[PDB]
């Protein structure tokens, strides 16, 4: 354990990204040399906390929150007001190196993603905590960037439900995977950063926005455990037919189901809308929400039966599923549009994604329950040092480097740290909750 | 002819009073339920024989409606939004506003607005006098209508990024994204709100207008066409459109050499290859669609009449979804079962806009072919809300009678085709 978790470091101080000699970040994947993505940060920011090194978080935060949009923006191809960039680079090349944003501009799929600003609001939190002092995050111009993101989540534009309307591909997943909608990933990050929010807010001055937050609050919770919960006992309900979403029977794999669910299994749904209830369980919304109390303890618990029960599905030979099961056939070529790149069992479509261990660990602590992501690390323990810190890996049981995967990506490795770490001290819980 | 005399009395019956003064029409008479979509094929029959009270006093009562302040509340409306339909709370009389805050659907439709806009130019238009749109309020209305249709959200496309549902067809269909329908009404009111809105003071917001138009109309025509030239380039291997994706062998059987029409919907990795109506009719009439567009949608609907009209003007889309796509894509929804209400019905109010578009398009014989299908059964049938089946065979499975938008659809479409000139109403 010491000699892996030393070589994993020594890993992890190589990513640091400098500007104007600072340490802003750390590289995506270590060998641009120059880039920075903010759902990467959070598992190195996350062990630099834990490890004292809070200067380099607060230089993130700081950087990130000026690269913010602040006004309102009517024209295209250009980002949102209040949105935090997917990632940023050091641009060098003039004689005076300044920070360039990417909001996906020029992405294949024009949409910026939604995660990056809710994982920056739990990440401000986070550096608040860790330093005992939230003297940074009362500072205007924090309160300001809080204040504008929750704006943007909160405001309804068409969609009046409580969760947050998005496109396809607008989080960690950022192709056509039919998460367009109400997206669990995004749903329980925005409750999360819900509570961060109200957490940091000053009141005086931030009436209205408060006052929202407050509201929202209880009636997602709410929403999300009666409308996105699936058991055995949902089913039942859903196929014996009063309720808020006309779900039909027919439109769901409910036998394949039933066989799959323990009979204490259960878990949150990928996505929920008028005649749509997504039963692919997705591992990143299902495990923040028991770190963020948004699953009810008997659902934390029912979740992590069915990922002891399903172990072979859900974690098999590398922790762990992005997603399960794969689109395949018919539902691959609607669903994905025949994207190459998703074929099933890789990538996004339930290839398996190291990172995610960091959260298992977590959630499994959270649950009381640590066994069961010590299981998790023992596989890959077993794989990932030889492998050399592998992005992703494809295969139904996650044996396959990934086609297009990095090395030494460094969210794998501080992903594997920082499980390692919450293992050791489950206090350290606090920071991301 | 009793037809067209039938009609005349079903829509004077249809008239929605509030405080003595008429306000719209009832959806279908039978029940003090306006719906602006509804609405608009009614009023412009209304502003054709001068009764345009009627009109002035809906957009006058329509705008009082509308949310004016930002809403951070759940099931609340959206800032700048026209509700899909209003009634009469007789019980003194009071206007309550549906956005679909307690509907099956929690989604204000996004057309009702867009429409909203239209009406307020036909109106301008046919009295002659743009003092009404002039107003503040009806300023602060338009200005409203444009700022949440315009500001980027998450979606940077000069497009109108919409959850599924979110038009006339306000049912799961797969019409999540951008799709047709509501570009097409984006880009005509964009074009209308141009017109209206006073530059002075509302720099920003016209700046903006200026700005959209020509992406938007450059985006549509490149990216949203469909034509045997498309489908070769698919079949080869931006949007990263895989042959395997779409149903090619049917599409490449079923255009005419010389045919096209702009797709449902384009996004990474999707192309919604469906014929959509309504939003192509519309694209030829606000000229979103170029002259060759036009002419190639027109050849379209010639050489696959019995498809797209069959017995019944017209589709509201083609072909129907079915089987496991149909399953997939609209979550079994049992009044959207394959050719009928959304999935592939016949709407008999579509005619109003086949019949623009063909008289735009120098082909009103179309307009005249349409009318004459519609006559031997509409009367009879007692005026249904929507026919179903492959050819529009069947009266609709839960199709009301008496459907005000039938008979206005039926009676403008004639109207149009007897005086060309009324397109400057809509266009």
């Amino acid at each position: 354990n010491d000699i892996i978790e030393e070589s994993a470091w020594e890993a992890l101080e190589k990513s640091i990204l400098y500007y104007k000699g600072r340490p802003v970040g750390t590289v995506a994947a270590f060998d641009n040399y120059d880039q920075c993505f903010v759902r990467d940060f959070v598992s190195s920011a996350l062990i630099f906390l834990i490890k004292g090194k809070t200067d380099i978080v607060r230089n993130f935060l700081e950087e990130t929150l000026k690269l913010q949009p602040k006004d309102r923006q009517l024209d295209a191809y250009k980002p949102g007001r209040g949105l935090i960039p997917a990632s940023f680079k050091v641009v060098s090349d003039n004689g005076e190196e300044y920070l360039e944003a990417d909001f996906g501009e020029h992405a294949i799929a024009r949409v910026t993603p939604v995660d990056s600003c809710l994982w920056w609001i739990l990440l401000l939190r986070a550096y608040v905590v860790a330093s005992k002092d939230f003297s940074l995050a009362y500072q205007p111009e924090f309160q300001t960037g809080i204040r504008l993101i929750m704006e943007i989540c909160l405001a309804n534009r068409f969609d009046m439900y409580p969760t947050l309307l998005v496109p396809d591909g607008a989080c960690m997943i950022d192709r056509r995977l039919g998460i367009y909608g109400h997206p669990l990933e995004l749903q329980v990050l925005f409750y999360a950063a819900l509570r961060a929010a109200r957490e940091m807010l000053i009141c005086q001055g931030n009436q209205d926005v408060v006052e929202a937050i407050d509201n929202r609050l209880p009636l997602l919770c709410a929403h999300i455990r009666q409308h996105y919960w699936i058991d055995i006992n949902r089913l039942n309900a859903i196929y014996r037919f009063v309720n808020l979403f006309n779900i039909y029977v027919d439109s769901i794999p409910y036998y394949e189901l039933d066989k799959w669910l323990p009979k204490k299994g259960g878990y949150l749904a990928g996505n929920v809308g008028p005649s749509q209830l997504d039963t692919r369980f997705f591992a990143l919304g299902n495990l923040m929400a028991i770190i963020s109390d948004l699953a009810t303890e008997e659902q934390s618990q029912a979740i992590m039966t069915l990922i002891e029960d399903r172990w072979e599905d859900l974690v098999g030979d590398m922790p762990m599923k992005i997603c399960y099961p794969a689109l395949e056939n018919e539902e691959y070529r609607i669903v994905t549009g025949c994207d190459p790149k998703n074929i099933p069992w890789s990538y996004h479509n339930a290839g398996s994604w190291p990172v995610l261990m960091w959260m298992l660990a977590a959630a499994s602590v959270k649950a009381g329950k640590p066994y069961i992501a010590g299981k998790a690390i023992e596989i890959a323990q077993a794989r990932l040092l030889e492998d050399e810190w592998p992005e992703y890996y494809d295969g139904k049981k996650g044996r396959l480097i990934g086609k297009q995967a990095r090395k030494y990506q460094t969210w794998t490795i501080a992903g594997f740290l920082l499980a390692a770490e919450l293992m050791k001290n489950p206090s350290l819980l606090s920071l991301i909750s």
